[PDB]
């Protein structure tokens, strides 16, 4: 039986771990000024909390609990979270709640068509090919001006179906860096209201663009305007709990009815996969964001990443300003999160890994939280010697 | 669009809690439960658990992302726990899941992957999950005879003439031990015989172990598996660790592939590393970690064992006097399968009819096909399920 398995491909930006003076850009996990991914103060505090609280570890929720379902809404919707109408799902990361998404949309329409930007995180399409979801893409990534190609974008979401559901980066788009500004964001509300297509945003680096309402900004734009509509949340980054596999489903419906049909079918898409969503991860979240104290450090913490990392882009532009006498690297600066792709091509990206010991993902995207003082002269030098 | 969603039946398990809750009698009783309870009904967390969580809050230094497949500690650890001595790493694949519900999911679509026209066949009766996931997946479910609703025994010599059948490529899901909802179980001879009709027909053997340590011990609950495990060549293993670690909400468990070589095993590997990238990329790693914290370190592991066996001999115990009590009652021995069967679980026989006039007439609540959980009986509620047990004329 098992013999009759074919091989599958493995994860190419999970595999630069594997790959490796050396300097890793690779995977988007936050690093420190001595590289290191720490565990921030407040979550620290609330497994503490946790460790004296918890009397029992008997089944809980099977779409999460209530505590951390609330917590997430209004995180992520603010004001604009209207309970009545919306039904939430604990799943297993980030990922999960995109899988998640897919399968409750499926559900609802056999015949549904995904449209992703060009380009977008791997792991997107790769999850679709799987489940045999057919994929268009929209126009995205400006590669002149390594912006965003608006006209281009609006114009194939224009030609999307009643039905067909588009893909959205909350912020901080992975693996380009560049996103759509508020009104931007406003039409393209506008013309999702036209075609009547399923908005399905994947919100996973709440924070480290430009602050925690800020960069929640575009999804209650959306929320406000289009009366169905898909969130997927990953805690993994801006809480630093990758391992621990917590993020949630929104479904936001257009009557309690809806919502009521939406939670069913979500609670039970749970049951079918895994049965319960894991406790440990939801819990350290609900508890820091329930408790003043934990939620006013966290927000500090998570500033100060954000601020830091902000600095750090305008010393790379900076430095590799004054060593080229050009203003053609200020992307950099204008770019917004964790990563920048680079633009470069795929010979001159694996010159640099090979030779200069320097490891970023094969499209040139970088993680800037990789840099660091130390580092940046030699990444700006390491470019500079070829190309760019 | 969302508005075209099938209304999905609910849990079934929150309606059982609904009536029992607002039943107005002071004496109810609920034997419907499905977890652990300790005399002062509760599901504590197991001593060695509490220290696990208190070194891994001290020596844990970050949260990045860790094994996709899970950690070689966890997967090494579980697989000497299920396979002793008898663990051939060479040819066997590992993947830490979401709960054995999480690996009972992979280990069908691995298998799905392998052969398409994969059937399966499940016991009559089992636990409801298993027909519910692979309905799920629109697998074609087969059914074998196990229980013997008159001697609330094993109907071997139905199972044999109905596992017969199956052909060479099919599934056969077996559970290692203390039968959910039953409680009847297999011996070692019985087991070598099913051995011998996989052998002949060529079915993949599935093995859902999720009560190691609450039949007769760790490693004779293991004993079946280990008998197949030595005997078939490919053989998925689905465990889960709430139970007998007591981490239920941690959702921890992991699917073992035994291979017949290494190249196959390869083949395995990267494809179950494959179906959890492409589910929600990485398993939970606290309750995983809090297991391998356990099972390496000899202090810990002691008392986890100690804890368990605990656990074990005061179920037995209740098992013998709630037999005592029916044998004492009924005049006959014909309610003696209450002490010979294992596990946390035990199905009567009663009719739906019977169960209902039960909870009516006495107030004990249990599950529609008359199972009861053990470990919601103690020395007050024994003498009060006895009589309602003869009363209605079960
Ligand atoms: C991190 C990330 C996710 C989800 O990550 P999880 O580890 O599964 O929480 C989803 N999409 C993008 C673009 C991400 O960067
Ligand atoms: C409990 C149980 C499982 C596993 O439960 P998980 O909670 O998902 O670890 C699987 N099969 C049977 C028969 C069970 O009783
Ligand atoms: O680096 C990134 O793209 C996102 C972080 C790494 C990954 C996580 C999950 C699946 C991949």
């Amino acid at each position: 039986m098992l013999g009759n398995l074919k091989p599958q491909a493995p994860d190419k930006i999970l595999a630069l771990m594997g790959e490796f003076g050396k300097i890793d850009l690779g995977v988007g996990v936050y690093k420190d000024a001595t590289g290191h991914t720490p565990i921030m103060r407040a979550v620290h505090a609330a497994e503490q909390r946790m460790l004296e609280t918890e009397t029992t570890k008997t089944y809980a929720g099977l779409s999460g609990e209530p505590e951390f379902q609330k917590a997430m809404g209004e995180l992520i919707l603010g004001d604009g979270l209207k309970s009545e109408t919306t039904a939430t799902l604990a799943t297993v990361g980030g990922t999960g709640a995109l899988r998640q998404a897919l399968e409750l949309a499926r559900m609802a329409n056999p015949d549904l068509r995904v449209f992703v930007s060009d380009p977008t995180w791997p792991n997107h399409v790769s999850i679709m090919n799987f489940m045999g979801l057919p994929v268009q893409t929209y126009r995205y990534f400006d590669a002149e001006t390594r912006g965003v190609d608006f006209e281009g974008m609006k114009a194939d979401l224009a030609a999307a179906k009643k039905g067909d559901m588009v893909l959205l980066h909350g912020c901080c788009h992975n693996p380009t860096g560049a996103n759509l500004t508020l009104d931007q964001w406003a039409e393209i509300a506008s013309i999702l209201e036209k075609t009547g297509a399923l908005p399905l945003i994947d919100l996973a680096y709440q924070g480290f663009g430009d602050g925690l309402e800020e960069d929640a900004a575009g999804t209650r734009l959306i929320a406000s305007r289009i009366p169905e509509v898909l969130i997927a949340a990953s805690c993994s980054k801006n809480f630093g709990i990758y391992r621990e596999r917590t993020g949630c489903l929104l479904a936001l419906c257009a009557d309690a009815a809806t919502r009521e049909l939406a939670q069913g079918a979500m609670a039970f898409l749970n049951r079918q996969t895994y049965s319960f969503p894991p406790f440990h991860g939801a819990k350290i979240v609900s508890t820091v964001l329930t408790t003043p104290e934990l939620r006013a450090d966290w927000m500090a913490e998570l500033e100060a990443v954000r601020s830091g990392m902000l600095r750090l882009r305008e010393q790379l532009a900076g430095e590799l300003r004054d060593l080229s006498g050009s203003d053609r690297f200020g992307f950099v600066a204008e770019h917004r999160g964790m990563f920048s792709r680079l633009g470069a091509t795929p010979e001159q990206v694996k010159r640099i890994k090979e030779e200069f010991g320097i490891y970023m993902v094969g499209d040139s995207r970088i993680n800037i939280a990789g840099l660091n003082d130390n580092t940046i002269p030699i990444l700006a030098r390491a470019i500079i010697e070829v190309g760019v």
